[PDB]
Order: structure tokens, then C-alpha cells, then sequence
């Protein structure tokens, strides 16, 4: 369970919903805790939706993008699981967290990811990461719009047997 295990929760947030989140999963599972920091911040006008040349909407629909992030694990593998969070972006996760995934190996290693949404599901989050990055330990993730018990996440940890 989760004591059992020694835990990171990293995290991407701009508004500081998913960083609640974190920060809760945190708490309760007494995991330690990784900011994912975009080496550019999101501005209010890079977060816009309804305009198609934001910074979000470009980078968003660009497969390749990779936005540069601030800072590095030195110790990554002393952890045994690790929770990957973030807000749903169009459908999918945001391309950082394509950055994050792709600046450690983390082939073999159990993760888990997690996310908030303005009411889209994190299923097609998941299958999209399962197919680009086949070799990590991919356990079943969790959409955490809302309340977040430690029966929730006991449950959780047994419903991956972790
Ligand atoms: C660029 C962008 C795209 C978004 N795409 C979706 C989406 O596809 N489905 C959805 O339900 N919410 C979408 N949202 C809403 C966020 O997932 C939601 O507000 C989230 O809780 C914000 O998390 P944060 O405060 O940690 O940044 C989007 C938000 C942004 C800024
Ligand atoms: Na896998």
C-alpha cells in the first residue's frame, strides 16, 4: 500500500486546481511533490481557448511540441511509483508533460497518472500516453474533479496493486 511505497507526485498546473489536487494526494499518501515549471510561464493570453493562435492552441495541435521545463530530478529513481498530473488540454495532456516524460527513462517504472478537467474524461489521456510510451509501467489513472478521500486513494492504490 502506501506505505509500502516511497512516492513522488509531480505535477503540471496553471490555474492551481490539479496543484490542489497534488498537494492533497500528497498529504494523504505522504508522497514527496515535483512542480513541473514551464521555463516560460503560461500568461492569461496563452491560456486562451477560444483564440487559435494562443500559445496553448499552437502547441496543442503540434504533435512534436515540447515545451522546455525549468529544473531536474537528480534522484528520480529512488522513487518506486510515480503520479503524473495535470489539467486535460484539448482532450489530451498538455505537451510539458511529453517534455517531463521524455527527459528521464522511465521504461520499467510504475506511473500514474491523474488530472482535472472542465468536465472532459482522462480515458483518452491515458490511451494516448499508453501508445507513446509502451514501455513504462502504466497503472489506471484517475480523473480528481472531485473530493478526494483517503478511501478514495486506498482504494486506488488496491485497484492497481500497489
Ligand atoms: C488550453 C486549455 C485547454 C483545455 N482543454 C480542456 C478539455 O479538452 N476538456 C476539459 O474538460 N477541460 C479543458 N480545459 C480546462 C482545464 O482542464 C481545467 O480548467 C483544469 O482544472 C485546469 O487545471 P489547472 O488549474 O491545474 O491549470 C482546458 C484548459 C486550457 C487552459
Ligand atoms: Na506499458
Amino acid at each position: 500500500g502506501m506505505n509500502d511505497r516511497k512516492i513522488l507526485v509531480a505535477y503540471f498546473s496553471c490555474s492551481g486546481v490539479t496543484k490542489a489536487v497534488a498537494e492533497k494526494l500528497a498529504a494523504i499518501t505522504g508522497a514527496d511533490l515535483y512542480e513541473i515549471k514551464p521555463e516560460v510561464p503560461y500568461t492569461e493570453a496563452d491560456l486562451d481557448w477560444n483564440d487559435k493562435k494562443s500559445r496553448s492552441s499552437v502547441e496543442m495541435r503540434d504533435a512534436l511540441s515540447r515545451p522546455a521545463i525549468s529544473g531536474t530530478l537528480f534522484h528520480p529513481e529512488k522513487y518506486e511509483v510515480l503520479f503524473v498530473g495535470f489539467p486535460v488540454w484539448w482532450y489530451i495532456a498538455p505537451t510539458i508533460i511529453n517534455t517531463f516524460l521524455e527527459s528521464y527513462d522511465f521504461a520499467g517504472k510504475i506511473v500514474v497518472p491523474f488530472a482535472t478537467s472542465g468536465g472532459s474524461g482522462i480515458g483518452n489521456c491515458e490511451k494516448n500516453l499508453h501508445k507513446a510510451y509502451p514501455d513504462i509501467v502504466w497503472k489506471d489513472g484517475k480523473l480528481l474533479n472531485g473530493q478526494i478521500t483517503r478511501d478514495l486513494v486506498t482504494e486506488w492504490f488496491e485497484k492497481i496493486r500497489l
